């Protein structure tokens, strides 16, 4: 396991331009092509995106590439964040993967929200926080993924996502 894998599973890879919960054009694992209500516009950021005649579709790999760009973008913000930073430097690769997922899923601000939660992640209190995360709405709204992200903070192993 790795983050891409973990997100393919948590957000799924869509290989064709699709709309979101917000109705914005998206591709792969949440890559926002654009906020303009316009297909051809999507289809073009798309082409400038990876660069070629994809015509509303991409490769598993290509998608894979964007994701990377994305993941980076995220971490960047993450460092760029007062509240989060300290927590992530302290974390561990896998639990970092965990923090990305959330960040992926609810933006810094959001994650930045989970106060006492983050504290415990900091003091490496893997139980303390697990339950505390099970306590929020995020859990009720997205039971599973949230069940999983929490187990990955809990144990700090991909067990929850599976294996070979």
């Amino acid at each position: 396991m790795n983050i891409f894998e973990m997100l393919r599973i948590d957000e799924g890879l869509r290989l064709k331009i699709y709309k979101d919960t917000e109705g914005y054009y998206t591709i792969g694992i949440g890559h926002l092509l654009t906020k303009s209500p316009s297909l051809n516009a999507a289809k073009s950021e798309l082409d400038k995106a990876i660069g070629r005649n994809c015509n509303g579709v991409i490769t598993k790999d290509e998608a894979e590439k964007l994701f990377n760009q994305d993941v980076d973008a995220a971490v960047r913000g993450i460092l760029r964040n007062a509240k989060l930073k300290p927590v992530y430097d302290s974390l561990d690769a896998v639990r970092r993967c965990a923090l990305i997922n959330m960040v992926f899923q609810m933006g810094e601000t959001g994650v930045a929200g989970f106060t006492n939660s983050l504290r415990m992640l900091q003091q490496k209190r893997w139980d303390a926080a697990a339950a505390a995360l099970a306590a929020a709405a995020w859990y009720n709204q997205t039971p599973n993924r949230a069940k999983r992200v929490i187990t990955t903070f809990r144990t700090g192993t991909w067990d929850a996502y599976k294996n070979l």
